[PDB]
């Protein structure tokens, strides 16, 4: 939709405090703190599909929006994730272990802005067409 096509990250705010804040360790952390990936999005039917493209982690998921799916996140989390539309932004919830973070996914003039919470961090990331 307005979110579908290929996207390329070009900039990165409080990345590693967020990974940090969910535990991640260095190693985890070195391979996304520099990583520019590429996020590919597609609908088909009810069905979303959101591809995680980098040189060294590509990760995948695929849903229907409202209907909770199992996923295993880039850092390996096993996490129960649902995600819904709200005024135009994608909102994606993860629970696990009694935790949860939210990756809140919208259009923004030429932007994909992608804002990641944990406890008190947040993270910003943009993504603009490839
Ligand atoms: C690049 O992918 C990675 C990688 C490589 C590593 C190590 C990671 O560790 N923890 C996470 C989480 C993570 C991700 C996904 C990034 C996000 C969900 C941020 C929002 C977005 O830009 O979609």
């Amino acid at each position: 939709d307005a979110f579908v096509g290929t996207w390329k990250l070009v900039s990165s705010e409080n990345f590693d405090d967020y990974m940090k804040e969910l535990g991640v360790g260095f190693a985890t952390r070195k391979m996304g703190g520099m990583a520019k990936p590429n996020c590919i999005i597609s609908v088909n039917g009810d069905v979303i599909t959101i591809k995680t493209e980098s040189t060294l982690k590509n990760t995948e998921i695929s849903f229907i929006l409202g209907q909770e799916f199992d996923e295993v996140t880039a850092d390996d989390r096993k996490v129960k994730s649902t995600i819904t539309l709200d005024g135009g932004v994608l909102v994606q919830v993860q629970k696990w272990d009694g935790k949860s973070t939210t990756i809140k996914r919208k259009r923004e003039d030429d932007k994909l802005v992608v804002e990641c919470v944990m406890k008190g961090v947040t993270c910003t990331r943009v993504y603009e067409r490839a």
